[PDB]
């Protein structure tokens, strides 16, 4: 299949994320490393097969990755590797345009007062506001490969909405506190819980302060997610979803929520 749509057209979404999932074996919702220099491996074969030479991008994402083995890639670094959308790839990296954690902020911007995933229409809306970032508006083979990719590769349980995994397997893995707040997944329902923790004054609310409150637990809980050096800047990522410089919760539970969906 890889061999067919590598190096076939500039492939959408689903498409690259499913020649990617041919060697996407641990289904991690990312590349492995060796996976990397198994796919990288026929990455450079697609193009001698598909009788296209491999791009610098894809020959040095082979001459990259091709070690990555104890690196791993999200749909990002693959989606740009193979030319699946140069142009909805604009969006793609958006997240990783200027920050992992800070476009995260814009990405609930539209989720409806920030419900903790997009929705169909918002999110199908949301990547129009890519089309905004952009300052190109990545046409409709763009956006819309990039709308079904948004809710589908992370469908939670299939309504049409949009979670971070999805952004965050999209985004910037590299400083992104998501691929370490995956596991960092604590439970909606401790999040819940803290949350009310954090939620001191009994109002319903939390602030950036209760935030890093909130990391507060969470270092202390994995060092090796959640760096208390960094935590003070976990409080401010999940911030960046926050209303106001004050939370609702909605936004932050879909830092760590184990994927109550």
């Amino acid at each position: 299949m890889a061999e067919s749509h590598l190096q076939s057209s500039l492939i959408t979404a689903s498409q690259f994320f499913e020649i990617w999932l041919h060697f996407d074996a641990d289904g991690s919702g990312y590349l492995e490393g060796k996976e990397l220099q198994n796919l990288i491996q026929e990455l450079l074969q697609a193009r001698k097969k598909a009788g296209l030479e491999l791009s610098p991008e894809m020959k040095t994402f082979v001459d990259q990755y091709g070690q990555r083995d104890d690196g791993k890639i999200g749909i990002v670094e693959l989606a740009h590797v193979l030319p699946t959308e140069e142009n909805f790839l604009l969006l793609f990296r958006c997240q990783q345009l200027k920050s992992c954690e800070e476009f995260m902020k814009t990405w609930r911007k539209y989720d409806t007062d920030h419900s903790g995933f997009i929705e169909t229409e918002e999110l199908k809306n949301f990547l129009k506001d890519l089309l905004e970032k952009a300052n190109k508006t990545v046409d409709d083979t763009k956006l819309a490969e990039y709308t079904d990719l948004m809710l589908k590769l992370f469908d939670s349980n299939n309504d049409g909405k949009l979670e971070l995994t999805e952004m965050a397997r999209l985004l910037p893995v590299q400083e992104n506190f998501l691929l370490k707040f995956q596991g960092i997944k604590m439970c909606g329902k401790e999040f819940n819980k803290a949350f009310e923790l954090y939620d001191q004054d009994g109002n319903g609310y939390i602030d950036e302060n209760e935030l890093d409150a909130l990391l507060k637990d969470l270092c202390e809980k994995n060092k090796q997610e959640l760096d208390i050096n960094n935590i003070s800047t976990y409080k401010k990522n999940i911030m960046a979803l926050s209303d106001g410089g004050k939370l609702y919760r909605t936004d932050l539970a879909l830092i760590l929520s184990a994927g109550d969906n």
